């Protein structure tokens, strides 16, 4: 679809077989949801923000459908506001910034 | 123009009659950019994301020419790791998330 600003970019997204929001954010490198049980390996890891740093948990090859479309890549769980789907996978359903 | 996110969208904004780079981010409600001394009254203000908050001064009815569109709105100015151009801004020069 094409989606406009007014409001923030949120959609939902099938992960681990539940239903979540999120947020389409450009302004990431990487995908961070919040604290939820997801199937799967994990490895402990960093990612810093605006405020600084924080611990989360790195899951690899993790199958997530964003509006119907499909992508499978790195998540990371944590303490984040919100969840956001960053560039590594906005790449992989072909989103791109138009103006 | 049509903008890919394999890299970070960065872009060359002018402000204040200096040209910085900042980035074009669709999760960010308002524009912040770094250290900057801009005239003009201003309000404190508290903003959040990954890692907690930050102290940055709000600035409202600010231009800003970016690839050569313009828009007037609030920045807000800080010790912000990263300069973002934010909704509140690129919603003015028709900025659309398109997969
Ligand atoms: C020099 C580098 O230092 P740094 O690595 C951190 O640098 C940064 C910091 C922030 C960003 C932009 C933010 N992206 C982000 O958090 O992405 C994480 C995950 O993917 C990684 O990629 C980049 C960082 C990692 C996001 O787009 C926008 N944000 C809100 C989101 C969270 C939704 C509420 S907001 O910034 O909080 C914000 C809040 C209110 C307003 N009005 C304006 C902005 C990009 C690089 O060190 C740590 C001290």
């Amino acid at each position: 679809p094409q989606i406009t600003l007014w409001k923030r970019p949120l959609v939902t997204i099938k992960i681990g077989g539940q239903l979540k929001e999120a947020l389409l954010d450009t302004g990431a490198d990487d995908t961070v949801l919040e604290e939820m049980n997801l199937p799967g390996r994990w490895k402990p890891k960093m990612i810093g923000g605006i405020g600084g740093f924080i611990k989360v948990r790195q899951y690899d090859q993790i199958l997530i459908e964003i509006c119907g479309h499909k992508a499978i890549g790195t998540v990371l769980v944590g303490p984040t506001p919100v969840n956001v789907i960053g560039r590594n996978l906005l790449t992989q359903i072909g989103c791109t910034l138009n103006f």
